[PDB]
């Protein structure tokens, strides 16, 4: 690669390792914030819009229930998420501003991106044109180049995890399955439609699973639906391990060729995992119009800007039952979460 790219990545790794080896802890508390609205909810946590009482700034606060984290075998995953987020720095990653814990919960306080999830915009418009899909895909290619050079795998790429910001660019959120991996890793995790064959088959796997998931994401952005789907997960998995993929006739020949190389069932033949690494993707014909430096510098005009009224507008997120943030009078699971 050009020495300027090599030097960029060498410094990125130096700065990551310094924060990785000495993580920040305990940098706010719950009563520093006013609760506004629930933005999302899952099996062991939720994300709430909050406002800091002294500065007036808005944030997305992820709240994880310690007891549910333990029951669902997510302890190490939640420790990975916070340790990685407090150590990374890249234009297309949502920034962690504070973290802390109390008797009941773990808290990660992230910047609030008001434009909504890419998933909502995709389903409202139907499908993105190839230039629009390519603008987003270029940001993911650069983000994975950064993460993989730090020995990090992301493991949850899908449209719900890509937020659209006030300039129309992507912010990747949700590091719940991200991990530092120097060789292979073995946990079964991720969303069925996006899993690579080697995860489904219980093999030791590597960063090539993120490049498979980028093929699924680019197909879904340009078609409007993912390439492998079915009513039951087991039927999705049969489709994935065949890798049989039919493309819409409106796909360009260059898009089909890129996708056959990202959706390659043999991980040793998959683009992103060959001798030339990410450069097989950056130099592919489907990306011939992409100015990689201009994208990184945020100098390209975006395909659209979300409609919203201000930094606290929630109109691009959906409505959930509003539940208490209860804090037990007694400490739960203190040992398991000592390092958080
Ligand atoms: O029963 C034994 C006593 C403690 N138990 C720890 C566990 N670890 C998992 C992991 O999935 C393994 C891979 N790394 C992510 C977490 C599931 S149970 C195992």
């Amino acid at each position: 690669e050009q020495e300027s790219v090599k030097e960029f990545l060498a410094k990125a790794k130096e700065e990551f390792l310094k924060k990785w080896e000495s993580p920040s802890q305990n940098t706010a508390q719950l009563d520093h914030f006013d609760r506004i609205k629930t933005l999302g909810t899952g099996s062991f946590g939720r994300v709430m819009l909050v406002k800091h009482k002294e500065t007036g700034n808005h944030y997305a606060m992820k709240i994880l229930d310690k007891q549910k984290v333990v029951k669902l075998k997510q302890i190490e995953h939640t420790l990975n998420e916070k340790r990685i987020l407090q150590a990374v720095n890249f234009p297309f990653l949502v920034k962690l501003e504070f973290s802390f814990k109390d008797n009941s919960n773990l808290y990660m306080v992230m910047e609030y991106v008001p434009g909504g999830e890419m998933f909502s915009h995709l389903r409202r418009i139907g499908r993105f044109s190839e230039p629009h899909a390519r603008f987003y895909a270029a940001q993911i290619v650069l983000t994975f180049e950064y993460l993989h050079s730090l020995d990090l795998i992301y493991r949850d790429l899908k449209p719900e995890n890509l937020l659209i910001d006030q300039q129309g660019y992507i912010q990747v959120t949700d590091f719940g399955f991200a991990k530092r991996v120097k060789g292979r890793t073995w946990t079964l995790c991720g969303t069925p439609e996006y899993l690579a064959p080697e995860i489904i088959l219980s093999k030791g796997y590597n960063k090539a699973v993120d490049w498979w998931a980028l093929g699924v994401l680019i197909y879904e952005m340009a078609a409007g639906y993912p390439p492998f789907f079915a009513d039951q997960p087991i039927q999705i998995y049969e489709k994935i391990v065949s890798g049989k993929v039919r493309f819409p006739s409106h796909f360009s020949s260059d898009l089909k060729d890129l996708l056959r190389n990202l959706l390659q069932v043999d991980l040793t033949k998959r683009f992103g995992n060959l001798k030339n690494g990410v450069n097989d993707i950056k130099n592919h014909k489907w990306f011939a119009t992409t100015d990689w430096i201009a994208i990184y510098q945020r100098k390209v005009e975006a395909p659209f800007i979300p409609k919203f009224k201000g930094p606290g507008d929630t109109s691009n997120f959906d409505d959930y039952e509003e539940e208490e943030i209860r804090v037990s009078i007694n400490e739960k699971c203190g040992k398991e979460f000592t390092e958080f």
